């Protein structure tokens, strides 16, 4: 409708495009790889889109056009080469066909067209639609929290505030997507949209938003970290949670409801410490029943029904607990007095008790942050200034009735809450805000949780894994959800499995009061409780690693990483083959159990464990068992106690003592669990854990370096801890050092230098001597990464480690260099030998079992090889392993689709040649 381009002029601040219709666009060059295109068919070209309400002043962008400076614009030239206008700088050609008005972008470094319009912008039907070429290997990420999904090629996603918390919904939309071609796009709009990544026409991608304006930021970057850094520079770097936000929370209402004494076995009865059974009632549902009224502090002959009693239960069950929210939901409140001040004092009393137990307090927070007259409040009004400054609240959970309108409501809300919070604390406390119904920019103020669903069901796990991955690919690293759901429950196995994988995630919410059982890690039998504790303690021990990858996520890759972020050169990493696993930072591959499939021994059967990189050894975190990468493993037997987690051999994992909250961490120690493999590194981040001062340069980093032999080989190992750089409030300079070096033999020698001076090390004679002393080393074949899990599993889970302890030293003044001669960490590698064994027969008579053919699956069968201990099947180029019988089935295929298979035998001395390829068609 806009027609041909008649001119592009370099104006004072931007390039002005005039179209034949008389309509105009402005191209603003912000940096050498970022530009804004604004076609304002109404003609104003004002810096910011119109929000949903004129009170909504929070902006999508965190950096103004002016803030980017004029240098990139000055260094961009417009030329008129016949049938095209071209804008060119050092990195890009932005090419406009004059007649068609179509834009394409050539990346000069690659000499490739990265983005190409295939039809002009369409403004029909009060919408603004862009039409782009899609290439055969082009994949797409983003769109925010796209429930159940992360990889969008061949699908449409809705960029809509759906208020839908389950699979197929959008708990938190974002008008941000990116392409593996090497581009990200933010639509500079508050209006809902729809991105169709070739759902019927595979060569075309359309992006649509409601409205009359087309205003977008395009950023070009050859790495996924780069695209996310561009999104963060534009819309805001993610907030860094305070350390306590990495610990599970407990949330409910304790100010309003009643417990009624009922018979044991009454539908949803709950047993309490008096040995009696009770059922909870909202006051309006009580009718003629005799009930005990809840209170926060349990001061009214009601202690077992109080919020304090719940903190006591987390302590008695030795469970980590970061924070506690006691006023969740409309009408709940936080006191029972005749005044706002009386209620604030009741909440202060609770916060004092929580803090005595190392637990912070959060509040459910409404759009009304202040009383109508803050100097004259009424009972039941809200006052964030008093709640923060008098009662000591540190965390906020946004009411869905506040942010639930979506779009500019949410961003204005979380910006207001963050800004008033840090004003009230004078920057002494950084924000801890959990929200949903977000938009572009939300991450700079708040994390999200996925809303309300029913747990006690495998679907609760299955849909959540890709949800978390896609949230993180959309520039929101602070993602969480309810532990085993707000609704339902009564499924022990699902409860254990949800605690297991969420160990390796940012935000864990025990969202209690509405379920089939209480929402706690101690709601099931002692086995479930002991396993849940074992995994929560592992997360507490991983806090230095976790906080380090959190710091990375402020200006780089998120904490929950799609496989493609870490293995960008493998096609398997980009597809639904990667929908149920992720990298927790760079070092750990997490492949949760997400269905009820079991063998006769009660092991979960885990199919589709993708282990990237044919040259990489992967190490079971719990057992030390080794696996070769370059394969997808089927039929992996996983006991109830175990979640499949693999260490990337070479990993350095900073650790700390098991702890129930950040104040129980020993700040005068540091510890490193190291899997040496060639030359690897880690940057360990730290700060005061609580304030805004990290944003004013108050933090420290420590570079740890491991230089050893390749996986399974013997050689010299040098571990260097470089001096700690930086300072902050209550920085501890004097620390002892532990290295736990996974090792299969005693070394020839261990020497230590501390700040260029030798420290004499003794070999400990036994473990008791090692634990008692310092400046020692000890070769231990009974090393336990997690004694809680050893006890809870009934398995020793012993590994072999060379452990080294050095005395307290200044971590700023003096480095550490440990040299180990004759270092080796050797174990047999499942799939390690991929060399052809000439004596191993090629599996004979490779056939499709036609009987078993369905519209979505194929079954391949072949003759036994007597010397084979397993088989591998190559499915359309993808090697599947751990096939323990002479058949395999492959799922997730289209109707009437063709697939190519080869098979080889695996024996104790390598593999057979690959069979000839065979074809199968789905019905």
């Amino acid at each position: 409708s806009v027609g041909a381009i008649v001119s592009i002029e370099k104006a004072e601040k931007n390039f002005v495009i005039t179209y034949a219709s008389g309509k105009k666009a402005q191209i603003s060059i912000l940096n050498d790889h970022l530009f804004r295109y604004h076609l304002d068919p109404t003609g104003k070209f004002e810096e910011y889109p119109t929000p949903n309400d004129p009170k909504h002043v929070a902006k999508i962008t965190a950096k103004t056009m002016a803030d980017y400076g004029t240098q990139a614009f000055e260094q961009t030239n417009v030329t008129d080469s016949g049938n095209q206008f071209i804008l060119e700088n050092n990195g890009l050609k932005i090419i406009f066909e004059k007649e068609s008005a179509l834009m394409k972008v050539l990346d000069k470094k690659k000499n490739q067209v990265i983005l190409e319009e295939t039809a002009p912008l369409s403004f029909k039907n009060d919408k603004a639609t862009q039409t782009l070429k899609q290439s055969s290997q082009e994949n797409y990420f983003g769109g925010g929290t796209q429930n159940g999904r992360f990889t969008h090629k061949g699908t449409a996603i809705q960029i809509v505030n759906t208020n839908n918390w389950v699979d197929g919904g959008v708990a938190s939309p974002n008008p941000f997507y990116w392409s593996t071609a090497g581009y990200g796009v933010v639509r500079n709009t508050w209006k809902p949209g729809n991105y169709d990544f070739g759902s019927h026409d595979p060569q075309t991608t359309t992006t649509t938003h409601e409205g009359t304006d087309f205003d977008a930021f395009y950023f070009f970057n050859d790495s996924s970290a780069g695209i996310l850094k561009d999104y963060y520079e534009l819309t805001g770097k993610p907030a860094l949670m305070p350390e306590y936000g990495f610990y599970e929370a407990h949330l409910n209402a304790y100010n309003r409801d009643y417990w009624v004494k009922v018979a044991e076995g009454t539908a949803g009865a709950v047993k309490f410490e008096d040995g009696n059974f009770y059922k909870e009632y909202q006051p309006g549902d009580l009718g003629n029943l005799n009930g005990t009224l809840e209170s926060l502090n349990g001061e009214k002959e009601n202690y077992q029904f109080s919020a304090r009693a719940v903190i006591d239960r987390y302590k008695k069950n030795d469970m980590p607990l970061g924070w506690f929210l006691p006023n969740d939901g409309y009408g709940a409140g936080y006191g029972q007095t005749d005044s706002l001040d009386g209620d604030v004092q009741n909440l202060k009393e609770f916060t004092d008790y929580a803090q005595a137990n190392g637990v912070e307090v959060g509040l459910w927070t409404q759009s009304n942050l202040h009383p109508a007259d803050p100097k004259n409040p009424k009972k039941g009004e809200r006052d964030i200034a008093k709640e923060v400054s008098v009662a000591g609240v540190k965390a906020l959970k946004t009411d869905v009735a506040w942010v639930g309108y979506g779009y500019s409501f949410g961003l204005n809300g979380v910006e207001d809450a963050a800004n008033v919070f840090v004003k009230e604390t004078d920057g002494a406390v950084r924000p801890m805000i959990v929200s949903l119904d977000g938009w572009a920019g939300t991450q700079r103020h708040a994390g999200i949780w996925t809303g309300d669903q029913t747990g006690g069901q495998w679907e609760y796990i299955r849909f959540h894994i890709p949800t978390y991955i896609g949230t993180s690919l959309s520039g929101q690293p602070n993602v969480g959800s309810d532990m085993d759901g707000i609704f339902g429950g009564k499924n022990k196995e699902v409860n254990i499995r949800d605690f297991q994988w969420k160990t390796f995630t940012p935000v864990q919410l025990n969202m209690d009061g509405w379920g089939s059982n209480p929402k706690t890690p101690f709601a099931f039998d002692q086995e479930a409780t002991d396993l849940n504790r074992a995994y929560l303690k592992l997360k507490s021990m991983m806090m230095p690693y976790n906080y380090s990858i959190a710091k990375e996520s402020v200006d780089g890759l998120p904490m929950v990483r799609a496989m493609a972020l870490e293995f960008p050169n493998e096609g398997t990493a980009y597809t639904k083959d990667s929908q149920y696993q992720y990298m927790w930072g760079p070092n750990l591959l997490v492949a949760p159990i997400y269905n009820g499939n079991q063998d006769e021994a009660g092991n979960s059967i885990r199919d589709g464990i993708y282990l990237p990189d044919e040259k990489q050894v992967w190490v079971d975190l719990f057992t030390g068992e080794k696996y070769q990468g370059g394969r997808v493993l089927n039929g992996v037997k996983t006991p109830l106690w175990k979640v499949p987690v693999f260490v990337k051999d070479g990993s350095i994992i900073p650790m700390t003592n098991p702890n129930n909250n950040p104040k129980e961490i020993q700040r005068d120690q540091r510890s490193f669990l190291i899997y040496p493999n060639g030359a690897t590194s880690f940057n360990m981040y730290e700060d005061d854990g609580i304030s805004t001062s990290y944003e004013a340069g108050q933090s420290a980093t420590t570079k740890i370096n491991s230089q050893g032999p390749k996986s399974n080989e013997k050689g010299d190992l040098t571990v260097t801890i470089e001096p700690t750089k930086g300072s902050y409030k209550d920085f501890v300079d004097e620390r002892s050092t532990t290295l736990d070096l996974l090792a299969s033999e005693a070394p020839e020698s261990v020497t230590a230098m501390v700040g260029g001076t030798e420290v004499t090390l003794k070999q400990a004679a036994n473990k008791e001597e090692f634990l008692a002393g310092t400046n020692l080393y000890y070769f231990d074949k009974e090393f336990q990464v997690n004694q809680y899990l050893s006890e809870a599993s009934g398995e020793k889970l012993n590994q072999s480690a060379l452990s080294v302890k050095l005395a307290k030293q200044s971590v700023t003044a003096k480095d550490v260099q440990i040299t180990v001669k004759g270092f080796i960490n050797k174990g047999t590698v499942d799939g390690g030998n991929t060399t052809v064994d000439d004596q191993l027969t090629i599996p004979a008579n490779i056939a499709i079992n036609e009987e078993k053919t369905t519209p979505s699956s194929l079954t391949l069968q072949w003759d036994q090889v007597t010397e084979a201990t397993s088989y591998e099947v190559e499915r359309d180029g993808t090697v599947f392993g751990n096939i323990q019988t002479n058949t395999a089935t492959f799922d997730g295929f289209s109707f009437l689709s063709e697939h190519t298979f080869r098979v080889r035998a695996v024996g104790k001395n390598g593999v057979s040649e690959w069979s000839e390829p065979i074809k199968g068609k789905t019905q």
